[PDB]
């Protein structure tokens, strides 16, 4: 897998920022459109993908009889979602085309991951991915808006992992971000709330995480103090470290650092500051563009013209995708259509896969009438 990116990044276009943020003072930046060159080449589909960069843990949470290790090593899983915004604490990501999906299917930490875009007003995307000793699955929306001087993201909706070897599910909130002087000179990001991961067949245990809030320079920056309680709410075992940095079971009598985030690539800044993992989901390699949709992101023109550091390319495959868009909202909108997303269902207001990608993929060169065209 490739390490590189076939161009560099642009360093900063961001004066373009300062009058397009500073006339959306309350608005949800959702509903605002932006140049292209303020974009990375990933996409939220992709980034809820990475959330999966430490998927062993999981792989070694259902692995263990003890109950409470298991909710440490899923608080660890949980934690470690923010770990990749430290460095890449500004940009925005492009905003999926409704129905556009994106897979990755990693042999190497052996799981399946698909993920669709089901609506863009409001935008939601859907995630499910699949793997022998875990199923994890998701559905958010972000309501982005920027205050005066520090932008917000709010995920809404909850994260599921379940381990079958032991019929674990583990269930949880994400949790608000500050970006702090995002448009002043050195972007620090500052997460808020309290994250809740609950056994939902399991009452034994439940684990609460904080994040502290402390100044910039302070050295309790980005400091997290978790807990694992019982039933009774005493408690059972602590969590400390810092959420970009290193995790730790532990706090007393004895240690062990449960987790530690990858080491960023060489010189990362100059491709967007991208994890190693990052780099690798809008990768194409030969064999794989025989076995997956045409609605797969790695298709997008605008996002491999971006990669292929053509802006002229990419701000006008843009301006055509999206007006094609707005013709086909208002295509189904005239024939009073309540458009239905492929291969995730509507349940109690979460969007689940309804079991139709991985084995619709079973079967070698899906060209079924691949549903609309998007580029």
């Amino acid at each position: 897998r490739r390490t590189s990116l076939p161009a560099p990044s642009p360093s900063s276009s961001n004066i373009s920022l300062w009058n397009i943020l500073r006339n959306n003072i309350g608005k949800d930046l959702s509903k605002v459109a932006m140049p292209v060159e303020l974009n990375e080449p990933l996409n939220t589909l992709q980034r809820l993908c990475e959330e999966l960069e430490y998927s062993e843990l999981l792989d070694k949470a259902a692995q263990i009889p003890s109950p409470l290790e298991r909710m440490v090593y899923v608080a660890a899983f949980a934690i470690s979602a923010y770990a990749s915004s430290y460095y890449r604490a500004g940009s925005k990501p492009f905003n999926p085309v409704l129905g556009e999906t994106y897979e990755c299917i990693r042999e190497d930490k052996g799981f399946q991951f698909f993920s669709e875009q089901v609506s863009h007003h409001p935008p939601i995307s859907a995630c499910h991915a699949e793997s022998r000793n875990f199923v994890f699955w998701q559905d958010v929306r972000w309501k982005n808006k920027f205050w005066g001087k520090s932008m917000e993201i709010v995920p809404i909706g909850t994260t599921h992992v379940t381990l079958p070897v032991f019929g674990d599910h583990f269930e949880w909130n994400k949790v608000t971000s500050c970006i702090h002087n995002i448009l002043s000179g050195q972007r620090w990001i500052e997460h808020y709330g309290e994250i809740v991961i609950k056994n939902l067949h399991d009452d034994s245990c439940y684990c609460k995480v904080n994040f502290i809030k402390a100044k910039y320079w302070s050295t309790n920056a980005h400091e997290i103090e978790g807990t694992v309680f019982d039933r009774s709410g005493k408690a059972v075992h602590r969590l400390f470290g810092k959420w970009h940095e290193s995790i730790y079971c532990g706090g007393g009598s004895s240690s062990a650092c449960v987790w530690r985030a990858n080491p960023m690539p060489k010189g990362y800044e100059q491709y967007y500051s991208f994890t190693q993992f990052a780099l690798e989901l809008n990768e194409m390699d030969p064999s794989s563009k025989s076995l997956l949709p045409p609605t797969d992101t790695r298709f997008r023109p605008d996002q491999r013209f971006l990669e292929e550091g053509n802006l002229e390319e990419a701000e006008i495959q843009k301006q055509r995708i999206e007006q094609l868009q707005r013709e086909r909202r208002r295509v189904l909108e005239e024939n009073h259509v309540e458009h239905q997303p492929r291969f995730f269902r509507k349940s109690d207001g979460s969007w689940v896969s309804n079991g139709t990608y991985l084995e619709l993929r079973k079967d070698l060169g899906f060209s079924k009438l691949d549903h609309p065209v998007l580029w």
